[PDB]
């Protein structure tokens, strides 16, 4: 008489969020994945953190495994067996963070991006399309650093075209802002372009930081805009 | 070729990068190695295992919270409770897993192996550890059957921890634990409140031991506060 329905798999990745079980929160929205429609605000951004939270941990695992190859390696006299040890199981993590983001773009290429409608839902996937091409350049070297960075620049670039017809003071757009200026300084080395479109960014939302703040505090908000304007003026 | 060395700054590689589940397959392996674990390999299996069933018995606790909000809610939803129960459940299984790898290991392997009366105590321990952590979602007679074997392991652990000083951390570490298998399990306050009592007298009476030399004079002042208090406690 009654079955499963959209709601009540929703409702489990907001319990597997609540029991911090996120292995099981990406088998969930796997499920809503393979479902036909466009994902909501909600089940967009339930997407976005059950994914955050089985990579946060693992590239938070790598920053110290690869700093102890570090020390090893700088050692007067090194053991190559210890040096081996770690660089088998800095391989093996190095394995796992490509296997999800490679559950991620797979999905992102063949179901999100092709049957997005929503402007906003856009600029959405191709921003998570960004970030996840760029965990993979972080470790790459070569040859294989710069064909996946080839193509995470041009998800990027895509994002970036559709979030000019957004608001500036808009959470993804300014989300978009942050992950594309650290991209250029972290991994394509151009801190000129890092410093251009942070700054920019960052002077459109002081313009529409009225619309942020409440008619009660507007004063203050003009005498900021005022501040932020003397400092446009000097440096010329 | 492959040595205890090897595994050894392995399982603590696993500790350095927060991964558990390998730390308890590399502590495995060490098990299978000739003679008996060392007190830095036995501390290292200590923190293998309590990293695992922590985060499970953490979940637990949230879910249980959110299982007892659902049920006693003016507009229960019978189908949520379903998809609860049977989430609890797996939760459930896996628990019992993490404690039937271990409690299986200490009765064939780690005990009856066991020498020394220092690793005695840490062994018994650990037995009353894990089967107490078994008794905490377990219901009716099923209950009854797992509380009894966790309380032949911590009268086991508590003989041979009167051997050892009052300030070891191993006697301490017991006295903890079994005050809250009293308080939390098996439901007497009253004896909760003597075996933590006996252990935090005799601690302050050997207080001096572990505190330094230029603060010597707080000790005797802790000291005395701890003898009044407990003289004024009575009528």
């Amino acid at each position: 008489a009654e079955a499963f329905t959209r709601e009540d798999y929703v409702f489990m990745a907001q319990l597997n969020e609540n029991a911090e079980r996120y292995d099981e929160m990406v088998e969930t929205m796997r499920k809503i994945s393979g479902m036909e429609g466009e994902l909501s605000d909600k089940e967009r951004n339930l997407l976005s953190v059950a994914y955050k939270n089985v990579i946060g941990p693992r590239r938070a695992a790598w920053r110290i495994v690869s700093s102890i190859e570090a020390k090893e390696k700088g050692r007067q006299k090194p053991n190559a067996k210890r040096i081996e040890q770690i660089r088998v199981y800095r391989q093996k993590i190095e394995k796992e963070l490509s296997d999800i983001c490679n559950d991620i773009l797979k999905l992102l290429q063949e179901q999100f991006v092709p049957r997005s409608t929503n402007a906003d839902a856009k600029v959405f996937y191709y921003k998570m399309q960004g970030d996840y091409y760029r965990y993979l350049a972080e470790y790459s070297s070569g040859e294989d650093k710069e064909k996946i960075a080839g193509s995470a620049l041009n998800a990027y670039n895509s994002a970036f075209e559709i979030s000019q017809q957004l608001p500036p003071t808009h959470p993804i757009r300014l989300g978009l802002a942050l992950n594309f200026s650290v991209f250029y300084y972290e991994i394509l080395a151009s801190p000129d372009r890092a410093c251009e479109l942070a700054r920019k960014a960052f002077d459109a939302a002081i313009t529409d930081l009225d619309k942020l703040t409440e008619e009660s505090y507007k004063d203050s908000t003009l005498i900021m805009q005022l501040l932020r304007d003397n400092l446009n003026l000097w440096v010329t």
